[PDB]
């Protein structure tokens, strides 16, 4: 079992490279089909986007100390060197908004109390370091174990639910930064931007995105659909996404005159903010001595950040390493944990953000890799994310491609993607069926032994669940979100059973 | 009563959508109130005096597409288009005359699956065609460049390019076809009960043109084409037409060869009711009858599109309070009024899109690309080699390309009478291509 505490310090480590790394050879030779290369190709984009928006929000939150060319280095250096050695090359590691979050909450602390953010982050980032070699010491990550598929799928659908939502919510704002009106201010500067309202932008990126949606799920019936020859069929579908890519940008691009948002990479392979900081932070302190307090007191946040990471890195490998997905080659819970976060903490010690594995992409990865016969097995590989990161990393020299490239065709590409990760989630399942009569409800176990209002009353408080966590997401106490989700774990262990009888939580709540 | 209703939304619907794109083909001489008032009138005497009271006489595309050749042809002879309309109309009524004195029984007979399939196809894509040629039309009209002018005049009709006109119009008409193909979708689903769910499907149309005009409406700024309603009962056009069009002119004396050539439009038009009508005797020469004495009014022809003793009343009295609705609804000039023809347009491919399904030619032309591994269980692929079957779906495709040139080419008029010519082709060509057996098994009753 790859969760079982062993005698042996670090034994689960030792174990994960057992057991996966005998396995490389077939790893690289796998690689080779044309549904590898679409994947390539998708979660490029699914990965570049999000790093470009989270390094210009870094920039903006910060004083510019950590910013686009930061974020777009760390992700290159840290997917190449997880496809490298990871135990599963399937997750992705990317910024996420949890450490948006904190990072903004950590400089506004250190704004406040006059010390240096980067150095702070530094030494957070050895902290992290030092938790970690103590944790997978001791076999730490067992205790992912306690969480289940009440938890599993909680996390998920709520993750790809504000994945959904921040989608609308980026065309919300196109539209009312660009509002739809009678007259607009001809000859309006865009040297920064377009510093004022624009005819036809809004509408045309929701076309984009609209069509883009479109096309992606017409590509994926086709897939899925009989018409056409078999390998000529699957080959257009595995290819649907980048060819939704290919229609929307074309079409955008024959457009002359109206203005669409481009995806825009930084000038060079430089520091954002040369002044504020070099390419590598001297711990003791860059400008002023770093107080020892402090070096001290960073244990606090270090303990934050890694129970985020964390619980995110473990709860997405948990759910791409399901076994109803067909993984063969296995998952490793030690060795994932260890790299991701130390390879933060020396990104930290570089000046860069920390990463952690992020569910939606990891999910939209693990599926486009997806072969279905039901799931005849999936193409796992450690070359996917190690192109995926070398296409990250030299983004910036591929400026005059990425520049035609639409913001609205990647809106449409990740309410596709949000829209797909919901799929394999029995929660989503139940609350489907919440709204079907019982006689359309589907032959599963948790149906026919479990009565219809049962198995409802379950589905409602997971419901009420996904309603507290995103009120606590919402609320400026967003940090507290996963221990608020570790919370879930007693409710399924104390609480549930308490109203629930043993063969319906069995039926229910099953790996 | 709700039955009434359903059927009442259901020809306000298409009545509207081909009121629109009549007053836009026929620069408005034939508009939606002609439409309207025409529908009501004709609908009540078909429920008082028709032999079936199921079968609702409403404007089909068809005759819209006939009327679109014949103004065109009017157009360039220079002759009035409503007047020629009228004398068509005096042809008819001496064709439906003629039709008492000879039976007709055996043409009924004469027209086969494979004129029926053909025609419905063509009319589809003729559908589809104007859908999308509004929407070139809509983005040539307002293009998209970075500077318009904003004192631009909209009274006869916006002089230029407006800002965000064309997108919009896009986005509605997309959007009432989505919203209509999913709540079609809906109505077979197994979401909600039963009961709920196909009521809901059953006002599809009705709910995404609600929807998608409710959209315009909180979109004060941008500008949309809207369906033009006169205020009251008034004509479309007060200064092209009257209640009562007079033959022989109203600015121009009407020319006597077209007194004279009239007929062969007549018979044209009579092919058109009689094959429409065959898809879905006494009720046909009501119908035509009934167009005719329209035709002076300035009122469209109408084909039956749609097709013990106290049930019989009962149909009777429920189709005379729909004909009095859809009359009583150019009174509702101002919700009208607020509809786009986006969403008309819209709801006008979905029509397009969704005739398609029942036809068979459509499923041999998807078929086409099917392996013949998952062509389905049909007798026409068991009992027929898939190249046999190819090779019919391909003559029918030569049919529709050619009958798609007739439209195209400056003699549309004789779309109805090439149409009627794939008659000859099934009964006499086909059959030296083909064995009785595979003819049988391709084309069929059932
Ligand atoms: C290189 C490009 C290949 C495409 C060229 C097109 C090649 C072509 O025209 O013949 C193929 C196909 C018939 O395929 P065909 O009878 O040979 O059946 C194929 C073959 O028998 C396999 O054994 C089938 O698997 P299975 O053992 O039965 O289970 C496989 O189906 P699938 O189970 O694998 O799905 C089939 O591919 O014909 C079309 O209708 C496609 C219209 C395409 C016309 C569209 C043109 C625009
Ligand atoms: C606004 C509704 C919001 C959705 C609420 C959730 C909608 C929802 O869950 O529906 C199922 C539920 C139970 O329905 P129920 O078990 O009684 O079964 C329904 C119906 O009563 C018949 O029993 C079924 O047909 P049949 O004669 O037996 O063959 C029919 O199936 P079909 O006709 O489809 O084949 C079913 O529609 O309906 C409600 O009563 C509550 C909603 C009432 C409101
Ligand atoms: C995949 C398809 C998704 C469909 C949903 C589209 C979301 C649109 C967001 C509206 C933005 C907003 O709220 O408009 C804010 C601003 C006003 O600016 P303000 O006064 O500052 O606020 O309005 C505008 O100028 C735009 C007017 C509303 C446009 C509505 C378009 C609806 C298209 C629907 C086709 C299915
Ligand atoms: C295909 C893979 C993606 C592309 C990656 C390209 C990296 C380019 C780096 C800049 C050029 C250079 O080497 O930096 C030159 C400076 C000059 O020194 P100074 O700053 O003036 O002092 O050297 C340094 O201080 C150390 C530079 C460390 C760069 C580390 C970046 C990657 C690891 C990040 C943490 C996980
Ligand atoms: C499946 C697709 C459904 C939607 C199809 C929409 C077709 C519209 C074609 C108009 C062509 C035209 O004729 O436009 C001509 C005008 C004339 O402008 P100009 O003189 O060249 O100056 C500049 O240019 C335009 O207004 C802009 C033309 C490009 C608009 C592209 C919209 C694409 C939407 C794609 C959604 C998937
Ligand atoms: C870099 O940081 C310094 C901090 O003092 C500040 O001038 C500004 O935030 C940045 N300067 C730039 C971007 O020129
Ligand atoms: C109204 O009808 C007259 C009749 O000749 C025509 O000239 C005019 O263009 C029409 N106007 C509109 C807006 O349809």
């Amino acid at each position: 079992d790859p969760l079982q505490q062993t005698g042996q310090l670090f034994g689960g480590l030792v174990r994960d490279i057992r057991r996966r790394y005998p396995y490389y050879l077939s790893d690289i030779t796998d690689a080779f089909s044309p549904q590898v290369l679409a994947a390539v190709i998708f979660i490029y984009f699914a990965a570049l986007s999000p790093a470009i928006t989270f390094g210009g929000l870094l920039g903006e939150k910060t004083r510019n100390q950590m910013g686009v060319s930061e974020l777009l280095i760390s992700t290159a250096v840290q997917g190449i060197l997880f496809a490298l050695l990871g135990a599963q090359p399937l997750l992705v590691v990317g910024f996420s908004g949890p450490l948006l979050v904190f990072e903004e909450a950590f400089f506004s602390f250190c704004e406040t109390n006059g010390l240096e953010y980067i150095v702070g982050r530094v030494w957070i980032g050895f902290w992290l370091i030092l938790l970690v070699v103590l944790v997978v010491a001791f076999e730490g990550s067992f205790l992912v174990r306690f969480i289940s598929r009440y938890t599993q799928e909680i996390f998920s659908f709520l993750i790809s639910l504000i994945f959904i939502y921040e989608t609308f919510s980026k065309l919300i704002k196109i539209f009312q930064d660009h509002p739809l009106q009678k007259t607009y201010n001809y000859n309006v500067l865009m040297v920064p931007k377009p510093q004022g309202p624009l005819p036809n932008t809004a509408l045309l990126s929701l076309v984009l995105m609209a069509g883009t949606f479109f096309f992606a799920m017409m590509l994926r019936k086709f897939k899925n659909s009989s018409y056409f020859p078999g390998k000529l069929r699957r080959v257009i579908g595995d290819f649907g996404v980048p060819i939704s890519i290919l229609i929307m940008v074309l079409v955008d691009f024959f457009i002359q005159d109206t203005y669409t948002q481009k995806l825009s990479v930084p000038d060079g392979f430089k520091v954002s903010n040369s002044s504020a900081r070099g390419w590598v932070i001297h711990p003791l302190g860059l400008r002023s001595e770093f107080p020892i307090w402090m070096m001290f007191a960073s244990a606090l946040p270090a303990l934050l950040v890694f129970i985020l990471i964390f619980l995110e890195s473990q709860i997405t490998t948990l759910i791409v390493s399901k076994p109803e997905r067909k993984m063969v080659k296995g998952s490793g819970f030690h060795l994932d944990l260890l790299l991701v976060v130390g390879m933060g903490g020396v990104a930290a010690l570089f000046g860069m953000p920390w990463l952690s594995a992020t569910t939606v992409r990891s999910v939209t990865h693990a599926n486009a890799l997806t072969v279905m016969g039901q799931i005849q097995e999936v193409k796992e590989q450690r070359i996917s994310g190690l192109l995926v990161a070398v296409l990250v990393g030299l983004s910036i020299l591929m400026e005059p491609i990425l520049s035609r490239i639409p913001l609205a065709v990647l809106f449409g590409i990740f309410l596709y993607m949000g829209v797909t990760s919901l799929s394999g989630i029995q929660l989503f399942d139940r609350i489907l069926l919440l709204f079907k009569p019982p006689k359309y409800h589907p032959d599963v176990p948790y149906v026919k032994r479990v009565k219809t209002w049962r198995m409802h009353l379950f589905t409602g408080i997971q419901i009420i669940c996904l309603a507290v966590l995103w009120v606590v997401k919402s609320t400026p106490a967003s940090l507290a979100l996963p221990f608020v989700l570790i919370l879930t774990v007693p409710l399924r262990r104390v609480l549930l059973p308490l109203i629930f009888r043993n063969v319906e939580l069995q039926c229910l709540d099953a790996d």
